């Protein structure tokens, strides 16, 4: 039959999907949500063997375990245990497309497993087995007899095995196959693995049982009033005396209880449902949830009689909260929500695609941390256990459809054609069967990148009919489709219109206006944070809080798709598409997270946190007013920390009780500010600090700052002039000039500052030249390839240019000695095929105090591509241990992105100033420095710079950083200008024109000296 | 105090390089022991007979974004034409010059003058790389507007038929130029992005013979 080579063929005897079970004997256990002695756990140690094809299985296999077979750990991927590699494509998919066929050579999974069961579960009740997660398709026998088949590797398999079992012990076989039909709605952009990767488990339910049931809350127009309605299905002989309760709980206290018999009303000419009943219990102020405030309940379903014995019970944690969209806006218990919202896979760098509970709390704790409300599960349903924690700690969720076909052309040839509508159908309605009960699941998705077709606007309808309680969106065919209730674009930018045919991405204010639109916009991915990037990021966040219709986005991405490989030595490094083997490949494009695979954070990541902060800040005078963002929330945990400091010198600070209403203001009057004495600029810093811990933060926890520039008194005093006066000489190959111990040394060929003395120690490896060019970023980079050329990215437009492979060319290099220093004077040109691309005037003067003021003009062509950054760079021959600088800081920030960095005081050890991107490029920079301190040395002026011990060269030449080598003395590169980094995505040119190195005519002055 | 500003002098040295004379300069504009603006220049004069003059100007962050940031001087030469390679024809400026082109114009020098019946800043042309008039050439990339009245006899006259020609003819150059606004008058209008509020200019120029 070949039922992996068929989407007419989805399942063969699986269950009826439905929520969470776990079959308690036990009122008080369901009640607690404590272990359930009717669900069992098959997960831990197994029989594994791999073979090539389904047609390599030998048949003995289905008797008796295969002594070939390895003993591996379940759930699991089988990539990550070696047995194949595992593949990183994106769009294309890794098999030829020709549906529905697969490959011949299909990769196939035996697992095997010899248990025992309970006495009494042989006698009576129902005993399933359920795999949570096959990817991608698989057949199942349990002691050498068929029982099934399953497909869609994102939700739960179950089978009856009832007449199957056998006293003593008995023998599951499973046959995994890599490849199915199935396997063309699942081509999400992440790694291609398969295996049971999740959860195995067994369920005893009795004969009559509790088959299904679904919990709704309504309120009344103000939220004081609640009714919830639950609707309980059972299977099974009907008997007059079976009843329903429903016992609804807050902590140990019940709040509410409805009993009846089964029976629901009347629905058609033929009669209602005798195998149903709903219950309807009224709640007089129930406790709202939301992600602010994640108030539960605990709804407990009886199954038992009407003279009080219980047959089976099942329960559910409850959410009261209303969603729905009114006059263009999505409401959460009647308030306009504003999204901070993350893409989320389910991705580990050693396990694979295998959660764990430990795993899933570090993600939300984290994003929680860092100003995140919410979180798509991009791009299918998650392990079960992902939306209980998100119901408990809270997190709004978006629950997507496991279904991809971005690699079809076009992109809706599966999607718009009916044969397809069945497999397409089961994705859709078996996730809302099972999630339908979690609060924290606000919206319905029907997939992602299938493009628009019939089937999207089927399967959008038939959720609005079962399930009007949650909006549907999908992004597919323009963002703004029939199929969605939200316009929900991906890295549709802020102001740029971005004019597709067909599937133009227009700018999102624009797109809220376009003639007749009235819906909401949330962006379903954008600010692509791939490597160094989320550029432009303040952009977004400005726009949001301006326009109403624009309730935020769900920045793309969470974490790293990186997995970890070991070297000769054994030593573990983070490795990428291609790294495995596996070809074609898109490398480097599995990681575009705000997080590394082991969730260290990206500098990335607090810029989002500073942008979705809670409270936003207005100084005026003395007066600052704090705004609050929170809908439900009042500032119950919050203490303003207010600090003034003259560059760096901290002066005056103090704290302030955060008493704010939701949406409300509170005014702080800052005492007065005794005027300094000292020249400088007075820098005022806030920072909102949570005195107590909760469930996702420790105590401290800081969640928002800001800062403002007060005061500022210029210098006007002179310096006091020196005694010595610096002396030079010259030769025809250098000039030098002597001041007590230490001697500058210009070369006269070169027209550049080749060596600095200190006593007899030089100070330079490299010379001091200017340098126009950076080792690209990924943002730099798009999709240019090697056989692949982009001509339009910005690296390959610096190539094509020249940039990489100017020349200086030396035009004027002369000395004058002055009454108190020498002024040297240069000048260069950098051509490239006859074209001159800049070029750079400078004048170095050095005076009787030891100090060197650097002049430097620059000229760019205003017709060659804007040039990465304008500054200076050398090898030093020191190596420090710290690196101290007064300006912008303390992680890595550029020109687009700041926003989060402050001004004062830093201080760090060298490795901190290297930001390790897997993908290495450049890194580190820090803007608005005033003053920079590395061992001896000295420099003050207004620039960016980045410090480490690997050249933009290395960077530039290295794959991976593991490869990377400490290179002798430091790296130092000081810009006077840097350009901006961008990253509204990274496939096209996305730095925004204002931070474009465009002015064709750049000043900037440092001064060297030693400290 | 920016209308009341008294320039202070900080430094004022002279150098004699190779080939060319280089004087160095520091002011400080102050207002009740406040410190507006601090202002360091060097003039460089060589055999060519050509002075460039280089301009690094300080801007105190907290004091209100000045209206421009530049020099002026009060000409003995009355010439009848003014030439310049920079946008024109007609007056504009930062924010309101997309009309105007860049290219080489000549006109009378009553056309650089607008007749605003309430009298204020006018006439100023951006973009500009050469400037020619009668004896004298200014180059680099500036601002400028050129007249026979004095910024202070514009701002004190209430109706233009109440001005009278200064002797010689008034030049500003400005490195930059606050935006004028607009978008009404009568509440603060210059979009940020027209705001002087880098805190630190630089500009340079070079005056010779034409
Ligand atoms: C190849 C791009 C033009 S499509 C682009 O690739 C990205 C890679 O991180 C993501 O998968 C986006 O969702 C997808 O639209
Ligand atoms: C600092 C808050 C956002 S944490 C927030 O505070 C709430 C009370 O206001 C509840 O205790 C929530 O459970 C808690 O997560
Ligand atoms: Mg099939
Ligand atoms: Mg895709
Ligand atoms: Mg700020
Ligand atoms: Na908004
Ligand atoms: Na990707
Ligand atoms: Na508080
Ligand atoms: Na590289
Ligand atoms: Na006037």
């Amino acid at each position: 039959r070949r039922d992996w080579e068929n989407p007419g063929v989805t399942q063969l005897n699986r269950l009826a999907a439905h929520p969470p079970f776990a079959s308690w004997r036990n009122s008080e256990e369901a009640r607690t949500d404590r272990p359930s002695q009717q669900l069992r756990s098959l997960n831990g140690e197994w029989r594994f063997a791999w073979f090539p094809a389904p047609e390599a299985v030998p048949e003995s296999w289905l008797e008796c375990d295969l002594p070939e077979a390895d003993t591996v750990v379940v759930p699991s991927n089988w990539q990550m245990h070696g047995y194949d590699a595992p593949i990183y494509t994106n769009v294309t998919y890794p098999i030829t497309v020709n549906p529905p066929f697969v490959p011949t050579e299909n990769p196939t999974g035996c697992y095997s497993l010899t248990f025992n069961v309970d006495e009494s579960w042989l006698q009576e009740g129902q005993t399933r087995i359920i795999f949570d997660g096959v990817n991608s398709a698989f057949h199942l026998w349990c002691n050498g007899r068929w029982v099934g088949y399953g497909q869609d590797s994102r939700l739960p398999s179950e089978f009856d095995l009832s007449a199957f079992l056998r006293a003593g012990e008995n023998r599951l076989a499973v046959m995994v196959l890599r490849w199915s039909d199935g396997s063309y709605l699942e081509d999400q952009d992440m790694w291609r693995m398969s295996g049971i990767f999740r959860d195995v488990s067994l369920l005893h339910k009795p004969t009559t049982q509790i088959s299904d049931f679904h919990v709704a809350t309504r309120f009344n127009d103000d939220f004081s009033r609640a009714v919830l309605e639950a609707e309980v299905q059972m299977c099974g002989e009907l008997r007059d005396y079976l009843r329903v309760t429903v016992s609804l709980w807050q902590g140990e206290t019940q709040v509410a209880s409805g009993t009846a018999p089964f029976g629901g009303e009347i629905i058609d000419e033929r009669g209602g449902y005798a195998d149903r009943v709903t219950l309807r219990l009224n709640v007089e102020n129930p406790k709202l949830w939301s992600a602010e405030i994640p108030n539960l309940y605990r709804a407990v379903v009886e199954l038992h009689t009407a003279d009080g014995t219980l047959i089976e019970a099942e329960a559910c944690d409850v959410g009261f909260r209303e969603v729905r969209i009114e006059n263009g806006l999505l409401l959460l218990n009647g308030k306009p929500l504003l999204i901070r919202g993350v893409n989320r896979h389910e991705h580990h760098p050693l396990h694979g695609q295998v959660m764990d509970e430990q795993t899933m709390v570090q993600d939300i704790l984290l994003m929680k941390q860092n100003n995140f409300n919410a979180v798509r599960c991009s791009h299918y349903p998650n392990h079960p256990l992902w939306y209980t924690l998100c119901d408990r700690y809270g997190l709004y969720v978006v629950d997507e459809a496991n279904i991809e076909t971005h690699g079809m052309v076009p992109m809706n040839r599966l999607t718009d054609d009916p044969r397809w509508l069945p497999a397409m159908s089961e994705r859709v309605t078996r996730m809302v069967q099972r999630d339908r009960n979690h609060p924290s699941v606000i919206i319905w998705s029907l997939g992602n990148e299938s493009g628009h077709g019939a089937n999207h606007d089927a399967l959008y309808r038939w959720i609005k009919s079962v399930d009007p309680s949650r909006p549907v969106q999908y992004e597919g065919g323009g963002a703004d489709t029939t199929a969605t209730d939200i316009i929900c674009p991906m890295y549709a930018r802020v102001d740029e219109d971005q004019p597709f045919p067909a599937v133009p991405k227009w700018s999102i204010k624009k797109w809220l206006s376009l003639p007749g639109e009235t819906r909401p916009l949330i962006l379903c991915e954008y600010a692509h944070a791939m490597g160094n990037s989320l550029g432009g990021f303040a952009k977004y966040w400005q726009a949001f809080r301006q326009y109403p219709r624009l309730q935020g986005g769900f920045v793309w991405d969470w974490v790293d798709q990186s997995l970890i490989k070991y070297d000769e030595n054994g030593n573990p490094w983070s490795a990428y598409g291609g790294d495995f083997g596996d070809t074609p490949n898109d490398a480097q494009f599995c990681m575009n997270g705000l997080v590394f695979a082991d969730r260290t954070p990206h500098p990335a990541l607090t810029e989002a946190k500073h942008q979705q902060q809670f409270f936003q800040f207005r100084l005026s005078g003395q007066t600052i007013e704090v705004t609050s963002e929170y809908l439900f929330r009042h500032s119950d945990n919050e203490l303003l920390h207010w600090m003034v400091a003259l560059d760096g010198k901290p002066l005056a600070s103090g704290e302030v009780p955060l008493d704010v209403a939701p949406q409300g203001k509170q005014l702080i009057e800052l005492p007065e500010l005794p005027q300094p004495e000292s020249a400088g600029q007075l820098w005022l810093t806030v920072r909102v600090v949570q005195p107590n811990a909760t469930a996702w933060s420790e105590a401290g926890h800081i969640s928002a700052w800001q800062q403002w520039r007060l005061a500022e008194n210029l210098s006007v005093t002179l310096p006091a002039a020196s005694h010595a006066i610096p002396h030079l000489t010259t030769s025809e190959m250098d000039f030098c000039i002597e001041l007590g111990n230490k001697r500058w040394q210009f070369n006269r060929q070169s027209g550049f500052l080749s060596q600095m003395w200190i006593g007899d120690k030089k100070q330079l490896l490299t010379p001091l030249r200017d340098q126009f060019t950076r080792a690209p970023l990924d943002n730099d980079i798009g999709v240019s390839e090697a056989t692949r050329i982009d001509p339009n990215a910005w690296v390959e437009r610096w190539k094509a240019a020249g940039h990489y492979q100017a020349e200086a060319a030396l035009l004027q290099c002369t000395a004058d000695t002055l009454a108190d220093a020498v002024l040297i004077t240069t000048a260069h040109a950098w051509q490239h095929q006859g074209k001159t691309l800049f070029i750079s005037r400078k004048t170095y003067r050095i005076d009787g105090s030891g100090q060197m003021a650097i002049t430097v003009d620059v000229e760019v062509a205003s017709d060659t591509p804007h040039p990465a950054r304008i500054g200076l760079n050398c090898q030093l021959a020191q190596v420090a241990e710290r690196v101290n600088w007064l300006g912008l800081g303390p992680q890595e920030n550029y020109p687009d992105r700041l926003t989060a960095a402050c001004f004062d005081r830093w201080d760090l050890p060298l490795s901190d100033m290297y930001t390790p991107y897997v993908f290495p490029s450049e890194n580190g920079l820090r803007c608005g420095t005033r003053e920079l301190n590395y061992g001896p040395h000295q420099w003050r002026g207004d620039f960016q710079f980045n410090i480490s011990r690997y050249s933009q060269q290395q960077l530039m030449e290295t794959s991976h950083r593991h490869l990377l080598h400490a290179e002798e003395g430091t790296w130092l590169n000081i810009d006077g200008f840097h350009m901006g980094i961008g990253g509204d995505d990274s496939w096209s040119p996305s730095v925004s024109a204002e931070f474009q190195l465009s002015a064709g005519r750049y000043h900037y002055q440092l001064v060297w000296c030693q400290k």
